[PDB]
Parts: structure tokens; C-alpha cells; sequence
DNA sequence: CATCCGGTGA
DNA sequence: TCACTGGATGT
């Protein structure tokens, strides 16, 4: 059980065509608005930018 | 020196990143293109086809 | 399977 | 950061 970071939005999407529909996928959405796809993805964001206080434990991509 | 199956092909890779970077792994494509990493795989393959010549030993997943 | 991201095209 | 999916990759 895992709370979202302040300012950020949680997205579980249902994928509806493909070999792949049903298929569950989760993505958060930064306070400006940038999305991410991966927990690799905004990890590498959060050292671009050197967050020190996100970790990217905080961030649950599993549904 | 097993020899590869007439239409398929045999592809050694090399894991590149990650915590087994450098082991390798051996698939095979199908002359219709379908790609089997594992035996279990080929085999139920073999099996929902009825194929009745090829046999799963015919295949060296070994590298 | 969990996790990822490049390909694709509206 | 285009939204959404295919299928590669290592666990
Ligand atoms: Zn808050
Ligand atoms: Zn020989
Ligand atoms: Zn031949």
C-alpha cells in the first residue's frame, strides 16, 4: 500500500487493441505535466534534474 | 556440430545490460518468422501444429 | 513474468 | 514530453 507523491497523478490505463488488449499499464504524470512510462524513465528524470528527496520506491508501476 | 532445421534459423546473442550482462542465449526463428527463446516453447509449438518430423531434439538451445 | 521503450500512424 | 501498442529484454 503506497502513496503518490504531492503534485503528481497516477494513470492505470487498459490497453484495448492488439495481440496485447486487457493489458494493464501504469504511468505517472509530474506536477508540469510530463509523462512517464517506465520507473527507469523517471528515475533517469530524477537525476537529470538531482531530486534529492523523491526516490524512485516512491513511484508504483504495478497494478 | 547438431545441424539447424531447412527455413529456420539459429541466433546466438549476448546479453548486453543488467545483472547477467555477458551470458548468452541461443533462439530459433521459424521460416514463418515466429522467434522461440525456449524449448518448452519450440516444443508446445511442435505439438499444437502436429508437426510429426521435426522433433524438440532436433534443436540446440545449448551455447 | 515484469519491465521496458521503439515503431506506428491518426 | 503524442497516445497506444508490439515484442525485446533480463529476472
Ligand atoms: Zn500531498
Ligand atoms: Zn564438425
Ligand atoms: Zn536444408
Amino acid at each position: 500500500h503506497k502513496p503518490v507523491p504531492c503534485g503528481w497523478e497516477r494513470v492505470v490505463k487498459q490497453r484495448l487493441s492488439g495481440k496485447t488488449a486487457g493489458k494493464f499499464d501504469v504511468y505517472f504524470i509530474s506536477p508540469q505535466g510530463l509523462k512517464f512510462r517506465s520507473k527507469r524513465s523517471l528515475a533517469n528524470y530524477l537525476l537529470k534534474n538531482g531530486e534529492t528527496f523523491l526516490k524512485p520506491e516512491d513511484f508504483n508501476f504495478t497494478v
